[PDB]
C-alpha cells in the first residue's frame, strides 16, 4: 500500500503545515500537525476542557462505530517550546490519503495549554518519531508509521514542505520527480527516539563550505533552523544591523534586509536554503524588526533542522531495519 497527502502553511510564515487525516466511522477529518519530532497521535476532542477549544475541529468518539476506549489508558506530553496537552486514549480507524490503520491509538485531549487553543488551525499533532518516545501509560503505543510499516510497498515516508505554498507526505514510495538530481543517504542514531543524524557542515552565502560535524534532528514539528551559536553569529553577521535580542529572545534583523542564503551537508551534498526562507517577518504588527529562522540552539540542548532547513529539501524518512535520511535538492 501507500498514502500521499498534500500539506498546507497554517499561516503567511509557514509556522506549521496541517495535513488532513481521517478519523473513525464514519471518516471524521481533523487537520493535523505531522511531526518527526514526537511519537503521540493526539487531537482536540468531545472530551478537551470547553474553554481551552477555540475554532478546532473535535473528535467525537462516541459518534464513531469502530472506536474503542483503551481501558484505562492516559497519556501527557510537553513540547520543547513549553506546550503541552493530556488525556485519554481511543483506538479507531485512521487513515492519511488513502493509507489506512486500523486500532491506531488516538489520544484524545482532556487538556491543552494555552498555545493550542490559541491556534485555531492546529487540531492535533501525528507523530512520526519513534514509538519508544510515545507518552502512552501503562502501556506504550506505536506510531501511525510504524502500524502502517509492513503494509507499505517500502518502509518510508517522505516529506516535501513547501514555502509559502503546499506541499507533500507520501508513505510508502519515492516519488522520483518530486526532486532534482540524487537522494543522498546518511546514518541516523534512534537512541533518543529521533531521526537524529550529522551533518557535514555549512556555509553562508556564497561563502566557503565549513567541514565540521554537525548532530541534530529532523524535526518537522519545529518552525526554524536551530543551531550552534558559532554557526549562527557567523550567519547573522553577514546581515547589516542583525542582532541577538534579549526581550525579543533571539535574532532579529531589519526588514528591509536582503538575506543570503545558508548552505547544510548532507555527506558531501549540499542542500541551499535560499535567504528569504530564513524572513519570519515582523516582530510585532507594524515593527521594522524582524525574526530570523536561525537561531542558536544553546541551551536547547540538541540542534534542530526544523522546517525552514527541511522545506529546502525532499526528505526521506527510511524505516528499515537500520533506519536512515535521506536529503535531495528540488
Ligand atoms: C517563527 C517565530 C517568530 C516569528 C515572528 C515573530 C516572532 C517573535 C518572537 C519574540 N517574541 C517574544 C519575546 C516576546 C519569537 O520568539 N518568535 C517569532
Amino acid at each position: 500500500s501507500t498514502g500521499s497527502a498534500t500539506t498546507t502553511p497554517i499561516d503567511s510564515l509557514d509556522d506549521a503545515y496541517i495535513t488532513p487525516v481521517q478519523i473513525g466511522t464514519p471518516a471524521q477529518t481533523l487537520n493535523l500537525d505531522f511531526d518527526t519530532g514526537s511519537s503521540d497521535l493526539w487531537v482536540f476532542s468531545s472530551e478537551t476542557t470547553a474553554s481551552e477549544v477555540d475554532g478546532q475541529t473535535i473528535y467525537t468518539p462516541s459518534k464513531s462505530t469502530t472506536a474503542k476506549l483503551l481501558s484505562g489508558a492516559t497519556w501527557s506530553i510537553s513540547y520543547g517550546d513549553g506546550s503541552s496537552s493530556s488525556g485519554d486514549v481511543y483506538t479507531d480507524t485512521v487513515s492519511v490519503g488513502g493509507l489506512t490503520v486500523t486500532g491506531q491509538a488516538v489520544e484524545s485531549a482532556k487538556k491543552v495549554s494555552s498555545s493550542f487553543t490559541e491556534d485555531s488551525t492546529i487540531d492535533g499533532l501525528l507523530g512520526l518519531a519513534f514509538s519508544t518516545l510515545n507518552t502512552v501509560s501503562p502501556t506504550q503505543q506505536k506510531t501511525f508509521f510504524d502500524n502502517a510499516k509492513a503494509s507499505l510497498d517500502s518502509p518510508v515516508f517522505t516529506a516535501d514542505l513547501g514555502y509559502h505554498a503546499p506541499g507533500t507526505y507520501n508513505f510508502g514510495f519515492i516519488d522520483t520527480t518530486a526532486y532534482t538530481g540524487s537522494i543522498t543517504y546518511t546514518a541516523v542514531s534512534t537512541k533518543q527516539g529521533f531521526w537524529e543524524w550529522t551533518s557535514t557542515g555549512y556555509a553562508v552565502g556564497s561563502g566557503t563550505f565549513k567541514s565540521t560535524s554537525i548532530d541534530g534532528i529532523a524535526d518537522t514539528g519545529t518552525t526554524l533552523l536551530y543551531l550552534p551559536a558559532t554557526v549562527v553569529s557567523a550567519y547573522w553577521a553577514q546581515v547589516s544591523g542583525a542582532k541577538s535580542s534579549s526581550s525579543v529572545g533571539g535574532y532579529v534583523f531589519p526588514c528591509s534586509a536582503t538575506l543570503p542564503s545558508f548552505t547544510f551537508g548532507v555527506g558531501s551534498a549540499r542542500i541551499v536554503i535560499p535567504g528569504d526562507y530564513i524572513d519570519f517577518g515582523p516582530i510585532s504588527t507594524g515593527s521594522s524588526s524582524c525574526f530570523g529562522g536561525i537561531q542558536s540552539s544553546a541551551g536547547i540542548g540538541i540542534n534542530i533542522f526544523g522546517d525552514v532547513a527541511l522545506k529546502a529539501a525532499f526528505v526521506v524518512f527510511n524505516g528499515a531495519t537500520t533506519p536512515t535520511l535521506g536529503f535531495a535538492s528540488k
